[PDB]
């Protein structure tokens, strides 16, 4: 069995900015995230070989996990807050493509994203 290549993080020829919103996105939401108890599964992408779901990157084609958002995020690697919201957005979509509803590990995305609504909500003007 093996896993694909993790999603990048680092591209230098991808302009780049450091912008409030993306700032808030590190410190406000990323941070929240990052520090809940249910923010464990989400932290690095899945391994599919460990966990024995051969069959995860057959259904999910664009993965994303939070440690890859850390990165990119400490490395800045968007140009603007909708990539990063994207890439949020795309985690949870995937948990719920793939599991079957109510599996703990949705519970888990939608604890998660609640908060991630909440913090959105309040992202600042540029
Ligand atoms: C998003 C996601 N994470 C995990 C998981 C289990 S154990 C672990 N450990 C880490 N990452 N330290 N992550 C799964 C998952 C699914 O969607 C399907 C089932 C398993």
């Amino acid at each position: 069995s093996m896993n694909p290549p993790p999603p990048e993080t680092s591209n230098p020829n991808k302009p780049k900015r450091q912008t409030n919103q993306l700032q808030y996105l590190l410190r406000v939401v990323l941070k929240t995230l990052w520090k809940h108890q249910f923010a464990w599964p989400f932290q690095q992408p899945v391994d599919a070989v460990k966990l024995n779901l051969p069959d995860y990157y057959k259904i999910i084609k664009t993965p994303m996990d939070m440690g890859t958002i850390k990165k990119r995020l400490e490395n800045n690697y968007y140009w603007n807050a909708q990539e990063c919201i994207q890439d949020f957005n795309t985690m949870f979509t995937n948990c719920y493509i793939y599991n079957k509803p109510g599996d703990d590990i949705v519970l888990m995305a939608e604890a998660l994203e609640k908060l991630f609504l909440q913090k959105i909500n309040e992202l600042p003007t540029e």
